[PDB]
């Protein structure tokens, strides 16, 4: 028959503060750890797309999910809150509308001891197969 090797993944990034990822509503651009981009870089190139849901410490919502448009290093920004950073890339924001745990909250994570979706460090690989269905939400909102 038939299967799908190549795909899209799921990467739960945090913000601290809430600002800083407005930089990333504007401007289009996100920077993200050095520790934690290799992965963004080498998926995006071994995959169609690269989603990445990003979401405020604070706030107990979910800021949305974005997905990749460009690798991280040409890309390069100015306007910032951390300055501990190195690798900027793009990112195709489709839903800012804030999701309710609530919705989300059936949802796990069998990676990482089967682990709440929120549940997740920044810059942590999230299941292909929970971060499809963690989207989806977005649409019953």
């Amino acid at each position: 028959g038939s299967s799908g090797s190549s795909g899209v993944r799921y990467f739960i990034m945090k913000s601290s503060n809430l600002r800083n990822l407005e930089i990333s509503q504007q401007k289009g651009i996100w920077s993200t750890t050095p520790s934690n981009e290799r992965k963004l870089n080498r998926a995006f190139w071994e995959s169609s797309i690269v989603y990445l849901v990003f979401s405020v410490q604070g706030s107990g919502h979910f800021q949305g999910f974005s997905r990749m448009s460009s690798e991280i290093g040409r890309e390069k920004s100015q306007d910032w809150g951390s300055a501990g950073l190195g690798g900027v890339f793009k990112v195709e924001w489709i839903r800012k509308e804030s999701l309710p745990f609530q919705f989300a909250h059936h949802l796990l994570n069998p990676w990482n001891d089967n682990k709440k979706v929120q549940i997740s460090r920044d810059g942590q690989e999230l299941e292909p197969q929970v971060g499809e269905q963690l989207l989806q939400l977005w649409e019953r909102l």
